[PDB]
């Protein structure tokens, strides 16, 4: 479609924050997401004119409205809205699968498959139940460019292999790695493949059931959409066979004392009252996204990639954590006698938002060797014009180091 | 004394209408309308300082920390518990499956019991269900008399030394009966049973002193309290955070993650894996902020004026009959009417723009021991008013004689 991305960016109130005295320029849109006006205007408006459990007049349209969110959600990711179990976030989707379908499966001798750049939340569930199974973890290595070693990758999935856990895209890196490929080879050998969504559905279009996968979470602060909202896509197969996770109401379907029947999925897998007015700002934001058009998205992050990177390779003494050939708008880098802290702290007084750390991926950072990076990673919102003011920010910064 | 019809202003959906009628909000007991300091709160947070918590760097990211951190302060003050002893999670569902998980599951065996009321919430419920089917633990039910009170006598004569948890509401959402807690918690703490006690309708209605109970664990849930949707909150003894497993892994809840082995944070972190619901949080800080000024003990002195207007001119209803009438009660009220059906009920009463709640109310069981296949479900908050419930009973009156 093409929009006007000096129009898009007036639809995200935050950016007229001053932090310090200084106009904000927020680089760490990897941590979270600034929201639109439409998704924080639908909130408020559900608290100050339907609020209501999802019946009466409040609460038909309550329904109404977070039913219709999953619909909107399902339509951004092209998925069923049946196969689509909506949750607090990424973490609480991939611990559903752990509890229900890796803790009552794996034994003694089974393997899962965890790559070295998983964040924490496609890690430590795993962790936690192949302790409780007698299960063992082996790590797939990447290469220094950040990329999958896709050898290494198809010689590690042996027989005893039963699930891997792969990132769709770095929240360290930036790396896009070829779920598709991955997952079509995954299912040829029986193992099943779960998917961390959260980088790539903020910055790309993400057809999810094209992948071939059989779990896929996403997490809804970081695609404009409101805390404490997410889901999990799953084949439905796989929703059927899985036993409840938590248990109370409107995941039952009758309740006794002798015995309870519980719903079919996905309302087997969501216990208790939903966020309601979360999910209905993320029901806005998926629509948000979609009409921009996640392709365009896409090329305009890649645009303010290419600029920002060109950039900050003439910085002396500098490295890029994260050089795969392709890649989402998240720069990790280093500096020659420069403590990747300071770097943050004096950003900030500058105005410049970064996260330096080890941007809960420790094991990643330990294969660089490197205690921590700091960040930039950039939306569509953000501009040309804050990229060269970073770069004299850091020039600056670099300066009051030396 | 606070000026009620001022505090009712706060409140700035109760100004709408419903098929061109005043809206008369009876439903509070489904979800609590909020103040617009809440509101507000949460539209500030992502309008003005949206980053996210913890390892807090940059201005904003700083400012969103002490808001999240703050809110579990203000949450602890309002329980009058230690900040350090509460989980905050999407809701009571959420937290006493953290309890069932992570308590029940690695402990319980085969001959243990679980001993469960009568007027449980499903919440209070199916997790115990799930423990059971996996650890083969067998649930005892702790039954109510006819007036909707807990039958003591039958429950200690329940609590043997096979039981190892009970799972006790301080108040129900059908009943409205106030359960005596702490003397329970006491009979059971001799006994070595376990207390999992429901408080989601207690916190909204009465003053709860957490700690002065005695339990080993208390659940609320956020949106029922003036808060928004996906908060709540678990609080534990101490003893019991140190010595739970985690239940959900991820960021946050880890202190130093290896393929070699990973080392968790301690309580409350350790139970909060992954980035927080920080709006939602923000905005129930604000509100357990509104209902500490308010006071707790004002707001039970009004619902109980309110309760007793509505339910004196209640039983001035032939054919009336209300399920739950024990001793001391929240301002909820849960009836019947010879002739007509509960659904049909609560849908022209809302055409009369009056929101009630038919049916079951999650609390299937409860409503087995009545024998009633459902019920008409009005409750009260403290922003309701003695005009808005004549109006009800004129609406009650003229919904009756239509059918």
């Amino acid at each position: 479609g093409a929009p006007d991305w000096d129009r898009v960016r007036l639809d995200f109130p935050l950016l007229m924050r001053e932090v310090h005295g200084k106009p904000l320029v927020y680089f760490d849109n990897a941590n979270t997401g600034q929201k639109p006006v439409q998704v924080i205007g639908a909130v408020d408006e559900f608290y100050r004119r339907y609020n209501a459990n999802v019946v009466h007049a409040l609460g038909s349209e309550a329904t109404d409205a977070y039913e219709g969110a999953r619909n909107t959600l399902a339509r951004f990711l092209n998925v069923r809205p049946s196969d689509l179990v909506l949750c607090s976030g990424t973490t609480f989707a991939i611990n559903l699968v752990a509890y229900s379908w890796a803790l009552p499966r794996l034994k003694a001798g089974d393997v899962i498959l965890i790559t070295r750049m998983e964040h924490h939340a496609n890690i430590v569930p795993w962790q936690l139940v192949a302790q409780r199974t007698g299960a063992t973890i082996r790590v797939a290595e990447i290469t220094p460019d950040g990329a999958l070693d896709l050898d290494a990758l198809r010689a590690a999935m042996t027989p005893e292999v039963k699930l891997l856990a792969v990132t769709h895209v770095s929240n360290v890196l930036g790396t896009v790695n070829p779920v598709r490929e991955i997952c079509r080879e995954a299912r040829k050998r029986g193992i099943i493949t779960v998917v961390d969504g959260s980088q790539a559905v903020p910055h790309r279009k993400v057809d999810v059931a094209a992948i071939g996968c059989d779990f896929y979470a996403i997490t809804g602060h970081k695609m404009c959409g409101p805390t404490g909202t997410g889901a999990l896509w799953a084949r439905r197969e796989h929703l059927d066979a899985m036993p409840p996770f938590l248990g109370g109401g409107e995941m039952i379907k009758e309740v006794s004392f002798d015995g309870t029947v519980f719903n079919d999925a996905p309302h087997k897998f969501e216990a208790g009252t939903p966020n309601i007015a979360g999910f209905i700002g993320l029901g806005v934001a998926a629509d948000y996204l979609q009409q921009l058009g996640q392709e365009n998205v896409e090329a305009r992050e890649a645009e303010l990639l290419a600029h920002f990177t060109e950039e900050l390779r003439r910085v002396d003494g500098l490295r890029i954590i994260g050089e795969a050939p392709e890649k989402a708008a998240v720069v990790s880098f280093l500096i020659d006698g420069a403590h990747a802290h300071d770097l943050a702290t004096l950003l900030d007084l500058e105005g410049v938002a970064v996260r330096s750390g080890q941007h809960c991926a420790h094991p990643l950072l330990q294969y660089f060797g490197v205690a921590a990076t700091c960040r930039a990673s950039l939306a569509f919102y953000n501009t040309h014009a804050e990229i060269e003011r970073f770069m004299t920010a850091l020039t600056k910064v670099r300066k009051l180091l030396g």
